[PDB]
């Protein structure tokens, strides 16, 4: 039922957005169908983990009937706001890596983000939480752009190749919008935001984001493209990855010199040299121990949350199960 | 005093935004100074016509003392929201026409827009108008992206080279954010939004936007680069300009065939052929008459506005004087 409900609400939001363009923005049918296809291509096809998390949080807070139906519908619209925000970031990432295709990609980026506001302003028009929801969503979106700056400039200004900076990148670039925002939106629609310890929740979101990114980083380097679903390019791109920061703390002066001469290059042999250095430093072994310690911290904080917010902690437990 | 006040408030907003990054977003000084320079480069150097219009509207509505100082300060923050939105569109336009410069330009685009929300959420935090201001601003921003789509795809899908479509492009792409939004924001801060005929105001904004664009189009083709301040490229870019749409209505079949074979080309001789066709069709003569008729309509509607909203009509008169 969650997925069938989420997809039903997508059809509803899409028809509202396209009809609004046709009836209030003077859009011609050719462009309406063009935007319908663009919206489907960019917003559909993923796992919907962020969107479905909003639904799971709302259901936990109503259980633990005009209010119920409304809360779950609101949870679905919030869920699509996050999925459209994610769609916006991917289009922006695709531009990053008189051409009407580039003009249309930039335009797509702007529309996807504007659509998060348009769907909120319509579906939550009479809701008292509209202002707070808009403010928290905008602040998380800003946080994400700041994280993108930290990420893209990490190898410029290896001084920033530290674990504390790696955590700063993960927190801002990924954790706030992927883990914290779905949790917060589920609380807003349930009118249950002041009933939870925000400190422990923020801390949980950061830890889950860190656990996911460390796993993502190790897989980017060692999981082959057919199994990974993409070509891993962190070494070539000279990313501030968990592997790079962990390697620098434990390598010898000549090994660091070898890492520095070979990192951030497209050359096949230089990438292989970096992989060889990670392997010889036993980084895959260290990966298992790092993740276990993060998991111990996550499991502990959920208990603290359950003391005052039981239903919420159970939805945080489900979100964690999807990451672990 | 308006310009000195507007620049004072810029220093205040900039220091708030940069201190917020340093104190709440974990930004390092090197990146803070980098964003200070980026903000100055993108937001400063223009005429501030959109921003100053907000100030002029607020002053007219308080005249025609804790409330006054607050209304003018609020007018300045709204003014900078529009100037930062304009900065955001120009960066997006500059991208349109592992590269860290492109990554940083995309990032700049995201930050400038997020900054409009961050400055509003802080300076208007306790204001009852915050929700309505955010909603109207987001709707105008969306309108602008829709207008950009209409613009960039006008020569695709010469079927859309009509005066009604030219007006659709101008209205959405330019008029709403350049003429209507500054007028609306000045009304919001003054708590005087329901006291005005919105219909006549919207109509005035569209007409002023159309007057400005027709003049901009004629100047793009005939005003030389040293006098224009840029290299005119509408012909090469195959833009749906006032000159192109007017020419097609009055050219012969063979002249239309000549226009079609030569439009949208970078080739010097083809661009000159188009200019020759515009000249031989007396488009500069038709330009004078078109503008005069738009001016007659503007002058009439201001009077209708002054019947119920006198102070407001005088600020609309000043905005028009800057365009005429």
């Amino acid at each position: 039922m969650p997925m069938q409900m989420f997809m039903q609400v997508y059809d509803e939001i899409q028809m509202f957005l396209l009809e609004e363009l046709e009836l209030k923005f003077d859009m011609d049918p050719n462009r309406v169908r063009y935007l319908r296809k663009m919206m489907d291509t960019t917003c559909l096809g993923g796992k919907y983990n962020r969107g479905l998390t909003v639904i799971d949080v709302a259901e936990s807070l109503l259980s633990l009937g005009a209010r119920r139906k409304r809360v779950l519908h609101d949870a679905c619209v919030c869920g699509w706001m996050i999925e459209f925000l994610q769609a916006h970031y991917l289009v922006e990432d695709d531009i990053m890596d008189p051409d009407v295709t580039v003009q249309c990609a930039i335009n797509d980026g702007l529309l996807l983000k504007s659509w998060t506001h348009m769907m909120a302003m319509h579906f939550f028009a009479d809701r008292p939480f509209l202002q707070d929801l808009l403010c928290r969503f905008n602040r998380v979106d800003y946080t994400t752009a700041v994280g993108q700056l930290y990420d893209v400039t990490s190898m410029f200004d290896f001084a920033e190749f530290t674990l504390s900076n790696y955590k700063r990148i993960v927190k801002y670039k990924t954790a706030y919008y992927t883990y914290l925002l779905p949790l917060v939106m589920g609380l807003i629609v349930s009118e249950a935001l002041p009933t939870v310890d925000m400190g422990v929740t923020e801390e949980l979101a950061m830890l889950m984001g860190e656990y996911f990114q460390v796993q993502d980083d190790v897989m980017d380097c060692f999981t082959p493209p057919e199994r990974l679903g993409k070509v891993g390019t962190d070494i070539q791109d000279a990313k501030c990855s968990w592997l790079a920061v962990t390697f620098l703390a434990k390598a010898s002066s000549a090994q660091v010199a070898e890492f520095k001469a070979n990192y951030g290059s497209g050359d096949s042999e230089k990438v292989a040299t970096v992989r060889r250095l990670y392997e010889e430093a036993d980084l895959q072994g260290d990966y298992v121990a790092y993740e276990a310690a993060v998991a111990e911290q996550v499991k502990e904080l959920i208990e603290k949350l359950r003391l005052c917010s039981p239903g919420f902690a159970a939805s945080v437990e489900t979100l964690w199960g999807k990451t672990y």
